[PDB]
């Protein structure tokens, strides 16, 4: 599923994102947009044979399993197939995970990058919400 912006904002305030561990529903719809311009079904390799999944780009060497990433965990106790689902609960209960592990957002490579001190309310501007 490729969410709208509004769309995607409604759906993660919906699942509790919104404030969660401090940052606002802005920062996370803008790391949705440029780790899977809001495509639930994004995958992609990384150099190191893990895979990220889904519309928040989650991680197999440490937070679902593939069945196909060596020594690596599965912290969210999840397949990560379920990071790709249309509904978006399982990518929300695990970003959840990884925003609490210490480092908060920076977890999400293109979130510090490209998000983190930004206007980042403009991804949420005129959503009713
Ligand atoms: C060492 N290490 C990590 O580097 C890491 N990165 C994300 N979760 C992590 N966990 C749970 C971990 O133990």
């Amino acid at each position: 599923k490729v969410f709208g912006r509004c769309e995607l904002a409604a759906a993660m305030k919906r699942h509790g994102l919104d404030n969660y561990r401090g940052y606002s529903l802005g920062n996370w719809v803008c790391a949705a947009k440029f780790e899977s311009n809001f495509n639930t079904q994004a995958t992609n390799r990384n150099t190191d044979g893990s895979t990220d999944y889904g519309i928040l780009q989650i991680n197999s060497r440490w937070w679902c399993n593939d069945g196909r990433t060596p020594g690596s965990r599965n912290l969210c106790n999840i397949p990560c197939s379920a990071l790709l689902s249309s509904d978006i609960t399982a990518s929300v209960n695990c970003a959840k995970k990884i925003v609490s592990d210490g480092n908060g957002m920076n977890a999400w490579v293109a979130w510090r990058n490209r998000c983190k001190g930004t206007d980042v309310q403009a991804w949420i501007r005129g959503c009713r919400l």
